[PDB]
């Protein structure tokens, strides 16, 4: 949270007007003497353009600068436009080198109108009484027909999974979420409460249809699960699962949300990866976590960083590590496509609420993935009161996402 | 629109045609559509659109889809905000009930032509034996969006045949404070990149 009041404080504010930027001092007694202007430009968080001015602002005062002619790549993809304040010269205070201010553009967007279909190759799948079966060269997706989640997938010679992909409809709990209410003292304006008069946390998921077809390029399965509190259903998720030639599997998921629950902390799917990796590589506002309440000091770029960075070792377990804006994700092999947010972490989303001391906390078997297309802002002005403004909140009713699935 | 992609299945209970289109403009891109018709064993048509919008480009003033029925009914009956026109700029005042109006009073009849009598919040729409499921924002009328913008006054206006029809997922907001300048809220802008909406189309 520190690197979110380091940007809202910062005594440089950016205007860009096309070609211009424009660098407005909040100083109010000294001049910028020693400060360095850097811009970069890249797609895909590829640097395509970079170039230094030397910042000689006038107190309180605004200095227009104009940006050389970009390169315009061809490749699509989304140009950004990151320019950030660079002190060259030590100062009591800070090192040289130090960063004080930054921010961050989006232009030029380039839409790929490339068609991805289709391969010389045809998965192939089996269908059976127990549950579903899906074959691709070395590949193979297993899909449960009881509950109506894959349960399993394949590579090699390989094995992929340790825990069925489900959707997620639930946080571990934050301290704004939990606010003043204890065990002793129930507090019915809490959101953790209104989750568990809800039943969202013990919401069990009920299978209602589950088929399986072949279309003549990729094969498609379509699944429809809902979950149900003491005879109220909650939520009602259809997915349809496609998995093309080339072994790529895109999942859509449309999420449906009754009114009178109250609004889930995040829609998403989890499941747990069996391998562990020591680096994450995702391409999308990083480096540290952010959520879609705070997500303005993150900036967006291809970000590497290993698992243990991923997670934030507050003192009291909760959910933590969230990256937002993220277009791909890769952990090891695996590859998530698609604008989603993510959490992934050694840590269980039942594990964390449970435990109540950082320390206590075990690293559990494989890496816990937790892919949401969207989540509920963190909040806020203060603890003791639900502080979640309400564009923050899930409160559309029906929501729609989809990411591709690959190895590789 | 450049049809890139166009392939028609069949399932075993429906049967499921993709489509995928794409606006360009002087080389440029502007907006990506995909579109999967499913045709039920009932005769019920889902159409799933998915629309992507180029973040260069100024935002749409709405995502939609668009037709000219053959049929012209007398009534209109719809579920959703009404009974008078609406935007998501301006819909407070309209309420959710389950309307029916001749045609004619689905057209605002402003003495310079534009858009008019759209509805929003309308979750089923029925005109004729046709029949629209899902939330979506209509204003069918008998005058096209081309003629409406092309025609500098209302009695000018000619009755095209058939009727228009179109049904947004998403609308822009109409604002606004000032006319002559560009007073529409961020939050009611089409400014999300990527839009997605499903209705389900039906006879009778």
């Amino acid at each position: 949270a520190l690197t979110e009041a380091k940007h809202q404080q910062q005594f440089f504010q950016f205007r860009l007007s096309g070609q211009t930027i424009e660098v407005t001092s909040e100083y109010l007694f000294r001049h910028s003497d020693n400060e360095l202007l850097h811009w970069m430009v890249a797609l895909d968080g590829k640097p395509l353009a970079s170039g230094e001015v030397p910042l000689d602002v006038a107190p309180q005062g605004k200095q227009l600068i104009e940006l050389p002619e970009l390169p315009q790549p061809e490749s699509a993809g989304q140009l950004w436009l990151t320019v950030r304040v660079v002190q060259p010269n030590a100062t009591a205070w800070s090192e040289a080198g130090h960063i004080s201010a930054w921010q961050q553009w989006r232009l030029a967007e380039n839409l790929s109108v490339t068609l991805p279909a289709a391969s010389h190759a045809i998965p192939h799948l089996t269908t059976s009484e127990m549950d579903f079966c899906i074959e691709l060269g070395n590949k193979r997706w297993q899909f449960n027909r009881q509950s109506g989640f894959l349960s399993q997938m394949w590579i090699g010679d390989k094995k992929q999974l340790l825990t069925p992909l489900r959707d997620q409809f639930t946080r571990a709990p934050l301290d704004n979420d939990i606010g003043v209410s204890e065990a002793t003292r129930i507090d019915p304006n809490a959101w953790v409460e209104r989750w568990k008069a809800a039943g969202h946390y013990q919401a069990e998921a009920a299978l209602l249809q589950c088929t399986a077809d072949t279309l003549a390029d990729a094969v498609l399965i379509t699944t429809a699960h809902a979950w149900q509190h003491q005879g109220k259903t909650l939520f009602i998720s259809r997915k349809t699962y496609r998995i093309d030639g080339s072994g790529q599997m895109a999942i859509t998921v449309d999420v449906e949300v009754a009114s009178d629950t109250p609004h889930p902390a995040r829609i998403g799917l989890n499941c747990q990866l069996a391998q562990v990796a020591e680096r994450v590589n995702w391409l999308g506002l990083g480096p540290q976590e952010n959520y879609p309440d705070r997500l303005t000091a993150a900036c967006f770029d291809r970000w590497d960083l290993p698992l243990s960075d991923m997670y934030t070792p507050y003192v009291f377990p909760s959910e933590n590590g969230l990256r937002c804006g993220t277009r791909e994700l890769n952990y090891g092999p695996h590859q998530w496509r698609g604008d989603f947010q993510f959490n992934i972490s050694r840590y269980s989303q039942q594990q964390l609420m449970e435990t109540s001391h950082r320390h206590l906390l075990h690293a559990e078997e494989g890496t816990w993935l937790n892919i949401d297309g969207f989540h509920m802002g963190i909040g806020g002005d203060d603890s003791w009161s639900p502080s979640v403004s309400a564009e923050f909140q899930l409160s559309a009713g029906r929501y729609h996402y989809q990411l591709v699935w690959c190895q590789k």
